[PDB]
C-alpha cells in the first residue's frame, strides 16, 4: 500500500476490509456537534527531553522513534483511563496549504498534522499487541498552520536532508516532543483507528483545537522527502494523507465550549 494513484487510501479496503469499518479515522469534525464533555479530566502530556532515539524515512512519512522502556513519556488525562507511553510520532502532508492533514474541522484541511502515537504499555505486551487492541493505542494529533517560523521545528527541518530517501535514518537524540505542543491542551476526542493499513480500530483519537504553525520554509523541507529509494525514479513524498472516514453514529467529544 502507499499514497500513489495505484495503491493510495481508495483502494485501502481491497486489502484491508476493515477500511469500511465502524470507527475508521480520520473524520471531519463539525465543531457544532461535537459534545461538549466537561466530565473529562484534564489533558496531560507529560515528555521528558531525552527519550528520543533516531529519525527516520520510511516510505510513508518521516518518524521519530522513542525509548518507551517506562514511563517518562506519556499521555494520560483526557479520555484516558490511565497512562500511555509515548512510541513514536510522523507527519501527513500535502503539497498545498489547502491539502495535508487527514482529520479535517468543519471541512477545512491543514498543510499538515502530527501524530504522536502512545500505547497502553500498562495491559499489552508490546506496541504492536496494543495496536490491535480496541483500547490499545492513543494519539494526540496536531495541525500545522504555516505561517512563522517555528524555532524547535528547525532541529527537525535540519535533519531532513539525511533522511530523504526511503529507507534512511538517522540519530535524533535530545528532542522534546512537548517543543511541537501548542499553548492551548483544549481538544475533541472520538474512539478510531490507525489511519494506515493493517487500519486497526485500536486508537483513541485525540485531535488538539490549536495548531501550531511552522514557516512555508520548513514545510517545503518535508516536501523535499521522497518516497522512493537513492537508486529509483525520484516521487517526492507528498499527500501522504487518508481522507476523513464516514462518522457512523459515533461522538465527537469536545474538552471546550465552541
Ligand atoms: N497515522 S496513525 O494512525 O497515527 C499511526 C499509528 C501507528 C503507526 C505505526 O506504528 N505503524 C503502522 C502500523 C504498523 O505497521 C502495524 C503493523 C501490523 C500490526 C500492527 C501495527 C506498525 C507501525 C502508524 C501510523
Ligand atoms: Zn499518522
Amino acid at each position: 500500500w502507499g499514497y500513489g494513484q495505484d495503491d493510495g487510501p481508495s483502494h485501502w479496503h481491497k486489502l484491508y476490509p476493515i477500511a469500511q469499518g465502524d470507527r475508521q479515522s480520520p473524520i471531519n469534525i463539525i465543531s457544532s456537534q461535537a459534545v461538549y464533555s466537561p466530565s473529562l479530566q484534564p489533558l496531560e502530556l507529560s515528555y521528558e527531553a531525552c527519550m528520543s532515539l533516531s529519525i527516520t524515512n520510511n516510505g510513508h512519512s518521516v518518524q521519530v522513534d522513542f525509548n518507551d522502556s517506562d514511563d517518562r513519556t506519556v499521555v494520560t488525562g483526557g479520555p484516558l483511563e490511565g497512562p500511555y507511553r509515548l512510541k513514536q510520532f510522523h507527519f501527513h502532508w500535502g503539497k498545498k496549504h489547502d491539502v495535508g492533514s487527514e482529520h479535517t474541522v468543519d471541512g477545512k484541511s491543514f498543510p499538515s498534522e502530527l501524530h504522536l502515537v502512545h500505547w497502553n504499555a500498562k495491559k499489552y505486551s508490546t506496541f504492536g499487541e496494543a495496536a490491535s487492541a480496541p483500547d490499545g493505542l492513543a494519539v494526540v494529533g496536531v495541525f500545522l498552520e504555516t505561517g512563522d517560523e517555528h524555532p524547535s521545528m528547525n532541529r527537525l527541518t535540519d535533519a531532513l536532508y539525511m533522511v530523504r530517501f526511503k529507507g534512511t535514518k538517522a540519530q535524533f537524540s535530545c528532542f522534546n516532543p512537548k517543543s511541537l505542543l501548542p499553548a492551548s491542551r483544549h481538544y475533541w476526542t472520538y474512539p478510531g483507528s490507525l489511519t494506515t493499513p493493517p487500519l486497526s480500530e485500536s486508537v483513541t483519537w485525540i485531535v488538539l483545537r490549536e495548531p501550531i504553525s511552522i514557516s512555508e520554509r520548513q514545510m517545503g523541507k518535508f516536501r523535499s522527502l521522497l518516497f522512493t529509494s537513492e537508486d529509483d525514479e525520484r516521487i517526492h513524498m507528498v499527500n501522504n494523507f487518508r481522507p476523513p472516514q464516514p462518522l457512523k453514529g459515533r461522538v465527537v467529544k469536545a474538552s471546550f465550549r465552541a
